[PDB]
Protein backbone atom coordinates (compact mmCIF):
# COMPACT_ATOMS: atom_id res chain seq x y z
CA UNK A 1 0.00 0.00 0.00
CA UNK A 2 1.40 3.67 -1.06
CA UNK A 3 0.41 6.50 1.22
CA UNK A 4 0.05 10.41 0.20
CA UNK A 5 -0.40 13.22 1.92
CA UNK A 6 -0.94 16.74 1.38
CA UNK A 7 -2.17 19.77 3.25
CA UNK A 8 -5.21 17.87 5.44
CA UNK A 9 -4.88 15.76 3.19
CA UNK A 10 -3.94 11.87 3.78
CA UNK A 11 -4.64 8.75 1.16
CA UNK A 12 -3.87 5.19 1.49
CA UNK A 13 -3.66 3.36 -1.92
CA UNK A 14 -4.09 -0.22 -1.44
CA UNK A 15 -4.70 -3.16 -3.05
CA UNK A 16 -8.01 -5.13 -4.11
CA UNK A 17 -8.88 -7.37 -0.41
CA UNK A 18 -11.37 -10.80 -0.69
CA UNK A 19 -14.00 -12.33 1.35
CA UNK A 20 -11.69 -14.46 3.36
CA UNK A 21 -9.05 -11.80 4.16
CA UNK A 22 -11.02 -9.05 4.98
CA UNK A 23 -10.01 -9.27 8.71
CA UNK A 24 -6.92 -8.27 8.03
CA UNK A 25 -7.85 -5.73 5.63
CA UNK A 26 -9.79 -4.05 8.20
CA UNK A 27 -7.51 -4.68 10.94
CA UNK A 28 -4.63 -2.33 8.44
CA UNK A 29 -6.98 0.19 7.06
CA UNK A 30 -8.26 1.01 11.25
CA UNK A 31 -4.54 0.99 11.82
CA UNK A 32 -3.82 3.89 8.79
CA UNK A 33 -7.53 5.40 10.36
CA UNK A 34 -9.45 5.41 7.15
CA UNK A 35 -12.99 5.82 7.71
CA UNK A 36 -13.70 5.58 4.13
CA UNK A 37 -13.06 3.52 1.23
CA UNK A 38 -13.43 4.24 -2.36
CA UNK A 39 -13.75 1.09 -5.10
CA UNK A 40 -13.28 2.76 -8.47
CA UNK A 41 -12.91 -0.87 -10.13
CA UNK A 42 -14.87 -3.85 -10.11
CA UNK A 43 -16.87 -4.32 -6.91
CA UNK A 44 -15.67 -7.61 -5.37
CA UNK A 45 -16.08 -8.30 -1.74
CA UNK A 46 -19.07 -7.81 0.45
CA UNK A 47 -19.14 -4.81 2.74
CA UNK A 48 -21.08 -5.53 5.72
CA UNK A 49 -18.27 -6.11 7.73
CA UNK A 50 -16.72 -3.17 6.20
CA UNK A 51 -19.52 -0.35 7.22
CA UNK A 52 -20.20 -2.37 10.61
CA UNK A 53 -16.59 -1.40 11.31
CA UNK A 54 -16.87 2.23 10.56
CA UNK A 55 -15.60 2.06 7.14
CA UNK A 56 -17.89 3.22 4.55
CA UNK A 57 -17.52 1.93 1.09
CA UNK A 58 -18.25 3.91 -2.20
CA UNK A 59 -18.41 2.34 -5.46
CA UNK A 60 -17.84 4.96 -8.25
CA UNK A 61 -16.23 2.56 -10.65
CA UNK A 62 -14.42 4.06 -14.08
CA UNK A 63 -8.81 3.83 -20.03
CA UNK A 64 -12.05 6.01 -19.49
CA UNK A 65 -12.00 9.04 -17.47
CA UNK A 66 -13.86 9.91 -14.43
CA UNK A 67 -17.09 10.89 -15.18
CA UNK A 68 -17.96 14.82 -14.01
CA UNK A 69 -20.13 12.88 -11.47
CA UNK A 70 -17.45 10.99 -9.87
CA UNK A 71 -15.07 13.55 -9.73
CA UNK A 72 -17.51 16.75 -7.92
CA UNK A 73 -18.65 13.50 -5.39
CA UNK A 74 -14.58 12.71 -4.69
CA UNK A 75 -14.03 16.52 -4.34
CA UNK A 76 -16.74 16.72 -1.76
CA UNK A 77 -15.82 13.25 -0.20
CA UNK A 78 -12.30 15.11 0.50
CA UNK A 79 -13.70 18.62 1.39
CA UNK A 80 -15.79 16.95 4.25
CA UNK A 81 -14.12 13.55 5.42
CA UNK A 82 -10.52 15.57 6.00
CA UNK A 83 -12.88 18.27 7.72
CA UNK A 84 -14.87 16.66 10.35
CA UNK A 85 -12.70 13.90 11.06
CA UNK A 86 -8.97 15.75 11.32
CA UNK A 87 -6.46 13.43 10.77
CA UNK A 88 -8.49 10.83 8.86
CA UNK A 89 -7.32 8.57 5.67
CA UNK A 90 -9.17 7.60 2.80
CA UNK A 91 -8.65 4.46 1.26
CA UNK A 92 -8.99 3.94 -2.78
CA UNK A 93 -8.46 0.53 -4.61
CA UNK A 94 -8.94 -0.98 -8.23
CA UNK A 95 -8.62 -4.58 -8.74
CA UNK A 96 -5.66 -6.13 -10.00
CA UNK A 97 -2.20 -3.44 -8.74
CA UNK A 98 -2.22 -0.41 -8.45
CA UNK A 99 -4.58 0.53 -11.62
CA UNK A 100 -6.66 3.72 -12.23
CA UNK A 101 -6.90 3.43 -7.96
CA UNK A 102 -4.04 6.65 -8.18
CA UNK A 103 -5.72 8.97 -10.92
CA UNK A 104 -8.57 10.51 -7.78
CA UNK A 105 -5.23 11.03 -5.54
CA UNK A 106 -3.80 12.70 -8.46
CA UNK A 107 -6.86 14.85 -8.97
CA UNK A 108 -7.09 16.06 -5.07
CA UNK A 109 -3.79 16.96 -5.35
CA UNK A 110 -4.02 19.41 -8.04
CA UNK A 111 -7.33 20.62 -6.58
CA UNK A 112 -5.31 21.11 -3.51
CA UNK A 113 -3.03 23.45 -5.65
CA UNK A 114 -0.17 21.03 -7.07
CA UNK A 115 -0.02 21.32 -11.23
CA UNK A 116 -0.60 17.58 -12.66
CA UNK A 117 3.36 17.00 -13.37
CA UNK A 118 3.98 17.82 -10.04
CA UNK A 119 1.06 15.52 -8.79
CA UNK A 120 2.41 12.65 -10.87
CA UNK A 121 5.93 12.69 -9.76
CA UNK A 122 4.29 13.10 -6.08
CA UNK A 123 2.71 9.84 -6.73
CA UNK A 124 5.81 8.12 -8.39
CA UNK A 125 7.74 8.72 -5.82
CA UNK A 126 5.98 6.49 -3.52
CA UNK A 127 5.09 4.12 -5.98
CA UNK A 128 7.33 4.35 -9.07
CA UNK A 129 4.84 2.78 -12.06
CA UNK A 130 2.27 4.92 -11.31
CA UNK A 131 0.20 6.33 -14.40
CA UNK A 132 0.04 4.97 -17.53
CA UNK A 133 0.43 6.88 -21.37
CA UNK A 134 -3.06 7.39 -21.49
CA UNK A 135 -3.64 8.88 -17.99
CA UNK A 136 -1.23 11.31 -18.32
CA UNK A 137 -2.40 12.54 -21.43
CA UNK A 138 -5.80 12.87 -19.51
CA UNK A 139 -4.39 14.67 -16.21
CA UNK A 140 -2.76 17.01 -18.67
CA UNK A 141 -6.02 18.11 -19.60
CA UNK A 142 -7.41 18.10 -16.85
CA UNK A 143 -9.17 21.83 -15.29
CA UNK A 144 -9.47 22.17 -11.69
CA UNK A 145 -12.18 23.50 -10.35
CA UNK A 146 -9.46 24.84 -7.51
CA UNK A 147 -12.36 26.00 -4.98
CA UNK A 148 -10.86 23.66 -1.87
CA UNK A 149 -9.70 25.91 0.92
CA UNK A 150 -7.01 25.23 3.21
Amino acid sequence: PVEVTYKNMRFLITHNPTNATLNKFIEELKKYGVTTIVRVCEATYDTTLVEKEGIHVLDWPFGAPPSNQIVDDWLSLVKIKFREEPGCCIAVHCVAGLGRAPVLVALALIEGGMKYEDAVQFIRQKRRGAFNSKQLLYLEKYRPKMRLRF
